[PDB]
């Protein structure tokens, strides 16, 4: 499948991709306002993830330091990035049809469309400002806006086990972005496309 990846936002983002054992296609890239990224990521692929980073630094050999989303200091992300990070999720041919969303369960840091450039269903997208609106025990320094489970580590928040229910930090991030998840036990916002699609992610697609 291809992911054409597209900063359309007005500051650098370092794009990143894995699937939290390895990257994808070559898990990250830097991207200045207006570039585009294809990636092609495998057929079959189940639990995929693509994020923005802000903030890096990084020397000739690929190594720093990211202010959001940060994946081991590395530019080619091999595992999952540091909260807050807006996730765009997905399974790809599982049992013929593909699965994605938006999540919001590792916080905010950059808005975002997830869409389908292939026919047969619909896209999501998270664009309010959150990271503006970000509650004072949430924000984070560096930027962005945590998740209540990244800053407080209670079972309720973490929903550690399998029991929780929304709570006021959820209910901010669902109140701002109906369609993306905002805790774990939320009642799902995944899209069904059909199996192999391709999709875009637009980073600022307003």
């Amino acid at each position: 499948a291809t992911f054409e990846i597209v900063n359309r936002c007005s500051y650098t983002v370092w794009a990143a991709a894995s699937k939290g054992d390895a990257a994808l296609d070559a898990g990250g890239r830097q991207l200045n306002s207006g570039e585009s990224w294809t990636i092609n990521v495998e057929p079959g692929t189940n639990g995929g993830k693509i994020w923005a980073r802000t903030d890096c630094y990084f020397d000739d050999s690929g190594s720093g330091i990211c202010k959001t989303g940060d994946c081991g200091g590395l530019l080619r992300c091999k595992r999952f990035g540091r909260p807050p990070t807006t996730l765009a999720e997905f399974s790809l041919n599982q049992y013929g049809k593909d699965y994605i969303d938006i999540s919001n369960i590792k916080g905010f840091n950059v808005p975002m469309n997830f869409s389908p450039t292939t026919r047969g269903c619909r896209g999501v997208r998270c664009a309010a400002d959150i990271v503006g609106q970000c509650p004072a025990k949430l924000k984070a320094p560096g930027g962005g806006c945590n998740d209540a489970c990244t800053v407080f580590q209670t079972s309720e928040y973490c929903c550690t086990t399998g029991k929780c229910g929304p709570t006021e930090y959820s209910r901010f991030f669902k109140r701002l972005c109906p369609d993306a998840f905002s805790y774990v036990l939320d009642k799902p916002t995944t899209v069904t496309c059909p199996g192999s699609s391709n999709y875009r992610v637009t980073f600022c697609p307003t």
